[PDB]
Formats: C-alpha cells, structure tokens, sequence
C-alpha cells in the first residue's frame, strides 16, 4: 500500500513565513511533500468574523468537519477540492484540486484541536516562542531591511492573548515535540535579546518514537561542553536533560542555551547526544549549516528544527518501511 | 626485576580498605611516626609537636625508603605510642607493595620522588602546625579526597549527609583520573529520575576540570547517601575510567565491609576507588597482576 504519512505543525508565524518548514523542505523537498495552510478551512471569511466578533483563532471561526473529512480523505488515497482563503482580500476563493502524497503536511494554528483530525495525524509539533523572543526577532529583521512593522506585531501579540490560551496553547499537551524559545539565563542583564534558551520537549510511550537524550536516559544532568578540548567565549553554551510532567504526560526535555560561535562547538555537542535519529555522524551540523543566513541558524532554535525534521524521517521511515524522499541538487 | 612498588599515604579505614584488596602478605605498612628524632620528652624540651618537621628524621627517612625500594633490608626504628619512647629497630625485609603512612609521607622532596602513587585524605590546638607543615602536602598529592558537609538540605542540622571530592591531579603519567561523561567538561548530574528511586534528599554528583594548588586537577564529587544497591551500582556503571576490573566491583567492594564510616556514602566510595587507581599504577610498574586478599 503507497501509505500517506500526516504531519501536523502547530504555530502562530503565519502560513508558508517559518523557517521550521524551509527546514523540512530542505530536508525532504517539495516534490513529494505538499503543505496544506488550514486557514483554508475558515468557516468565515473575515467580513463575516467582524460580523460574529470573532477572530482566526476562535473555534468558530473555523471548519473542523471539513478539515477532518479532506484530511481523512488524502489519507486513503483520494483526492481532494479543497478551499482557499485569501488573506489580502479576505475572501474565500473557489476550491483548488489536491492530490495525495508521501507526506502530508498540514500547518496552522489548529492541526491539533480537534480530536479527529489528532487520531490521523502520524507526528505532530508546536512551536511555542516567548513573546519577547518573537518581538526581539521582529526588531532585528526590521533592522535589516528598514520595514519598522514592529509595533504592529506587539499590538496582536496583546490583544491575542486571550484567545491564544483558550484555544492555541493548549495543543502543547497533545504535540509530540515542542520546541520551546526564550530568553537566556546565562547573562544577569540580557539588553541584546539575541542569546537564546531553548527546549526540545519530547512526549514519552509515542510508540515509533525514541526520545534524544544526553548521557543518561531517565536521569537529570546538566552539561557545560566548554573546558579543556572546547574553547568558548562567555557566555558559552549550556546543556540540560531530564524527565519531567507537561500537561500531565511524561516527558524527556532536552534544552540548550547559548550561541554556537563555529563548526567545532556545534560538532562538539552532536557527538554527544544521543538518540538524535541522524543517519551519520554530523549530520545536524551539516543541515544546520546548509543555509546559515536562517534566523536561529547558530542555537538551538535551529538545531531543534532539524532534529526534530529527522525524528519525522525515522517516523516516516518506520510506518512505510521505505526511505524518505529527499531534497534534488 | 622483582620491583617495589612505593605508595605514600598522608592524613585509618583506608588501610583497612586497601588491606582488604591487596592483603597483609604481600604488602607491608610502615608508619611515619617510628622516625621521630625527638621522643616525647626531647619535644617538649624543644618546645615542638609531632606535626613539626624538627622532631622528625627525614634524611633517614629518605635513606631506608630508598633502601627497600632498592630490595635492601632494613633495620628501622619504633616509636612506641604508649611510653613515647624510641625502641630498638625493627627488622623490614622489601615487598611488592610498600605503603608509608603518616603525617609527613610528601613533605621532604626525596622522598616524593621515591613514591609511585600518593594520597591525601582532608576530613583548635594543631591548628597553626597542620597549616604550616600538613595540608601543603595536599598540592603534591596524586589524589585528594575531600570531606565536608552537603549542600542537598538547607539548614543542615544533623551534619550526617556528606559531600565529598575525589581530587584528581592531571599530567601524571600512569594514571588516568577518573571522570563522568566527558572527561575535560563541566557536569552536573541526578541519578534519581524513572529508572532509580530514592528517597530526600538523594543523590547528585558532579565532574569537572579545576585548578588546585596551581595544577591542572579533575575533581568528582558525589554528595548525598546510597540507601541500598541499586544506588550504588546505577552510579558505578555511569563513571567513567574507575580501573574495576569487572562490572560492579566498587559496589562489591564497598558492600564488603559495610561496618565500616562512610560505607554508605562518598568517603568509601572513593577510598575504593583510589585504592583500584593504586593497583592501576602497581600492574603498569609491574606489567604483572596486583596482590589480592586471601579467601
Ligand atoms: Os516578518
Ligand atoms: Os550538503
């Protein structure tokens, strides 16, 4: 059976504008991957959700019947008119012809919402970014190329937050991975915000699922790599693994702080972990280098996406006994 | 060459210990004290203590260590603790092991020399001598195991929970330091989690590269108590380069004697361990098997 693998990536970066997806594509292509943004699946357009007084992140602003059927569908081999929401016009276009695929990957900020739709799903992740981080970012991409649209993600960021934790948030408890941003704890006054602690949050018992970990599964251990074979510069970078609860499921964290200033230190600590589902040694390295100019190329950030592309591989992998598909050159 | 293999202790259960894996045949202990050149009256009439270099013999010292190391008899004095007397000497024929313990094994420079493998073991009236004349032999020491109290209970009231430090000196050849993970970096690591439990506070090590008296050192360190075997294994089998010969050894060891103090927690621990770190040295001077203890 030509089996159709479904995975589900929660966020709020807006659809086809993260680089965890770049990664992907990078990883497995664009041939046989296609990405599904599931604000298609609006229930109203956005004429119709001033009218209730609702926004995109509300449940009944969106169509989760629909989404389940046509998900469900692809699964089996049909396919698909699915529709299309337009965000400059606001509109709902006319239905747009979809067919099956080796991976499926369906993106937005309800994939794990509803029940139905979580049971088709094969592995899942979410993106959870601390609203500083997300605005200290927005600031250096603005920096960048002179946009000063800044101040405008700070409004949604305020005004969001309600509805983001009635009905966003709560998707943590039911991903396999998080990837979990936020400020470093290595300088006393951090004013450049670009140091960054992340955590790779594993979900424990996902059969077809082996949590990386450092040293010593099941056990808590925090690392320094910097010493005597490594040389960093303050701060230098911070490892930490251990079991813990999240939304009340065992799980394995594993969390890096600080920045990677060369190839040695990130090698260095890709040596060292284990179960990381590369298929050689610097593997990680090599695709986090691939393209350098990604923001969160040089910390965790990125070397949490890539990790967590090659746990979908091994899942992938695992289902259709068959190799993934992989980028062209 | 039938070699003698020289071991300098400073600071005992720790002899017991190493008795326990060497035996009493073929080692032999010499205490320090029998090379006092001032008897208990001759030190109060100089006003000196026994901590004093003064009221000790070191050129002799020197000259009768450097003898058995050279598979020479000896004919060496005994100090009587009781009457505080010097005796007539003591008949000591070389062995394979030959073990000084006393208060001043690393204080004269000869003697360092003359020594394979060293330790110090760092647990009001002394107090001015043993800085003085005492704890410098600790930066010349292969290793130094350090007591004190644990940083797992706030407001430590019993004083029963210790933290202990095995100090390991860098650069010297024929010994590889124990480690934990990756030899040359920083950790911190929790035993206790899914697979092992136990009870507060429990158990935490730590391994990392430090200065100590200007050297390059390699202290591991374990704090806390080990409530039953599981903990003690589950901990062995994660350390790195102990010099067991075979899997759960330390644990053995350790569990051999458990009347012993520090039986259950870091002190025993790592006199086990530094006596494994000794045989270590002894089979590379010897390329031939240690002594062992009989059954
Ligand atoms: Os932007
Ligand atoms: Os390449």
């Amino acid at each position: 059976p030509d089996r159709v693998v479904l995975i589900g990536v929660a966020g709020d970066s807006g659809c086809g504008k993260s680089t965890f997806l770049n990664r992907l594509a990078d990883l497995f292509g664009t041939e046989l991957m296609t990405v599904i943004c599931l604000d298609d699946y609006h229930s109203l357009d956005r004429k119709g959700r001033k009218e209730a007084g609702v926004t995109a992140l509300d449940p009944r602003a969106n169509n989760f019947d629909l989404m389940y059927e046509q998900v469900k569908a692809l699964k089996n081999g049909e396919t698909i008119m699915k529709p299309i929401y337009n965000h400059e016009t606001g509109l709902i276009d006319p239905p747009e012809k979809i067919e099956p695929n080796r991976i499926i990957v369906i993106e937005g900020l309800h994939p794990l919402y509803d029940e139905r739709v979580r049971e088709l799903l094969d592995f899942s992740v979410y993106l959870d970014i601390d609203d500083e981080v997300k605005i200290a970012w927005k600031i250096q991409r603005d920096m960048a190329e002179r946009g000063h649209s800044y101040e405008d993600v700070l409004a949604s960021i305020e005004a969001r937050r309600p509805d983001f934790k009635a009905y966003i948030e709560p998707q943590r408890g039911h991903a396999d991975i998080v990837i979990r941003v936020m400020p470093t704890q290595l300088i006393p006054n951090d004013t450049e915000r670009k140091v960054l602690r992340v955590q790779l949050i594993q979900r424990e018992g996902r059969d077809g699922f082996e949590p990386a970990y450092l040293f010593d599964e099941g056990s808590t251990i925090q690392w320094t790599p910097c010493g005597r074979k490594l040389t960093c510069s303050y701060p230098g970078i911070r490892l930490a693994y251990g079991p813990d609860t999240y939304y009340g499921h065992e799980v394995s964290v594993l969390e890096v702080d600080g920045q990677f200033e060369n190839l040695e230190e990130m090698i260095y600590v890709e040596g060292h972990l284990s179960k990381t589902d590369t298929q050689y040694y610097g593997e990680l390295t090599h695709l986090l280098l691939q393209h350098k100019d990604y923001p969160g190329s040089n910390n965790g950030t990125g070397l949490f996406q890539v990790l967590t592309g090659l746990k979908m591989r091994a899942a992938y992998e695992r289902l259709t006994s068959q190799a993934a598909p992989v980028a062209a050159s």
